[PDB]
């Protein structure tokens, strides 16, 4: 059994292993860092099965759970939030914060999302680049999702820049173990204060709603509110930043489609759909342990055995998406759901918000900067470690 996670073939490419597995061994065993084994699912149909099977669990205290790293095993000890819960606990807590993320709520949030993007682009414009290139990530990809989630949670405007920087340190590759944890602990400390404040004087934000609707009635306690808010912050920020960066690099990679997007920003929604399929920036979250024996394909996964379902591989499944390795914003979509945001009960709570942010970004970015260009040969782009989720660390641009 090969060691997993696999390493991406190249900077922007998915691991080479998946294609081969989908064709010759769709359901196989891989070896994890601690030597334990797990079943790796690579076909779209099987990934969907794993994501929805009631015979599988997300509880990490169950023996056999596929932890992919030393730290993962440690994190599994703390009290769990809905991300690691099975029904009915899962929705009992998730429904506590779902209102802000419904399709309707997000549609009503559009103007706010637009102004957040406009202001960041304007500040990046006046800041100019007359003395050289600027980092699109630091100046744009990072603050867009950061300010929005922080604002929705209840963070005041003046604290956004500092908190955005601290949250970045949390996952930054250059950060030392000490720097990462301190930034992490600091964010938790800040959230604790916000909860205390909103418990006293509630405002129109997520933290205040948890405080009034769950904490006060005694449904959850303060630390719970802090952890739930923390999850909403760290769960998808790094991914959002990587998706925006990856989007810009991809458009530079395919000039003709960038030409098309500029000419018709109305194509943004479909460009975002193809981007979330082509670049599956979160491919290691659909994990489970079998509660009882379950047959998947030609294999029998026995009780207490772990399973990793690659939504990244599923998104390149040639049986579902024709010419899967071709990025095409004008792609003819099949009836099957691309899985950039997972599937089933646990499907990304912020899928609609994430798409709205991305759609706003790519329907506006080139309108503001028609001549935006990556200020460095594409083959030299600084991507994330090949053994981690796909993404871009920094992206020098000129406009
Ligand atoms: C383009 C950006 C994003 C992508 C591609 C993405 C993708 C995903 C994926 C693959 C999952 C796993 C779903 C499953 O278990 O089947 C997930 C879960 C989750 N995401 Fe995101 N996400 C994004 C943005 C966000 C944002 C902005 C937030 C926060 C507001 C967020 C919050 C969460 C949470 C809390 C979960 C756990 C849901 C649950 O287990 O019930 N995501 N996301």
């Amino acid at each position: 059994a090969p060691s997993f996670p696999f390493s991406r073939a190249s900077g922007p490419e998915p691991p080479a292993e998946f294609a081969k597995l989908r064709a010759t061994n769709p359901v196989s065993q891989v070896k994890l860092f601690d030597g334990s084994l797990a079943w790796l699912v690579t076909k779209h149909k099987d990934v969907c099965f794993v994501a929805t099977s009631e015979k599988l669990s997300k509880v990490r205290t169950r023996q056999g759970f596929p932890e992919l790293s030393a730290s993962g095993k440690q994190a599994a000890k703390a009290k769990p939030t809905f991300v690691d819960m099975d029904p009915p606990e899962h929705m009992h807590q998730r429904s506590m914060v779902e209102p802000t993320f419904t399709p309707e709520a997000v549609k009503n949030l559009q103007p706010y999302i637009q102004r957040t993007v406009d202001d960041l682009l304007e500040q990046m414009k006046q800041k100019g680049c007359a003395n050289g290139p600027v980092d699109l990530v630091k100046e744009f990809a990072l603050p867009v999702p950061s300010y929005i989630i922080y604002t929705l949670l209840g963070v005041p405007f003046n604290d956004l820049e500092y908190l955005t920087q601290q949250n970045a340190i949390r996952t930054n590759g250059s950060s030392t173990a000490r720097e990462a944890s301190a930034a992490n602990q600091e964010l938790l400390d800040y959230l604790a204060i916000l909860v205390e404040q909103r418990l006293v004087e509630p405002k129109d934000d997520i933290i205040s709603k948890l405080c009034t609707e769950q904490v006060k009635p005694g449904n959850i306690d303060k630390s719970d509110a802090v952890q739930i808010a923390f999850l909403l912050l760290v769960a998808g920020n790094a991914t959002m930043v990587n998706m925006i960066a990856l989007g810009v690099a991809t458009l530079a990679q395919h000039p003709d489609q960038l030409a098309q997007l500029k000419a018709n920003p109305s194509l943004a929604p479909q460009f975002v759909e193809e981007l979330c399929r082509y670049h599956t920036a979160s491919a290691l979250a659909i994990k489970r342990t079998a509660k009882e024996d379950v047959m998947i394909g030609d294999k029998l996964v026995r009780a207490n055995e772990g399973i990793i379902a690659s939504n990244q591989s599923a998104n390149r499944d040639e049986e579902v998406f024709e010419n899967p390795d071709e990025f095409n914003m004008n792609r003819k979509w099949p009836p099957q759901d691309p899985l950039g945001f997972g599937f089933g009960d646990h499907r990304c709570i912020a899928e609609h918000l994430a798409k709205a942010e991305l759609t706003t970004v790519f329907s506006t970015l080139y309108q503001k900067f028609p001549d935006l260009k990556v200020a460095v040969p594409l083959g030299k782009i600084n991507y994330t470690p090949l053994n981690r989720d796909v993404g871009i660390v920094d992206l020098p641009v000129i406009f």
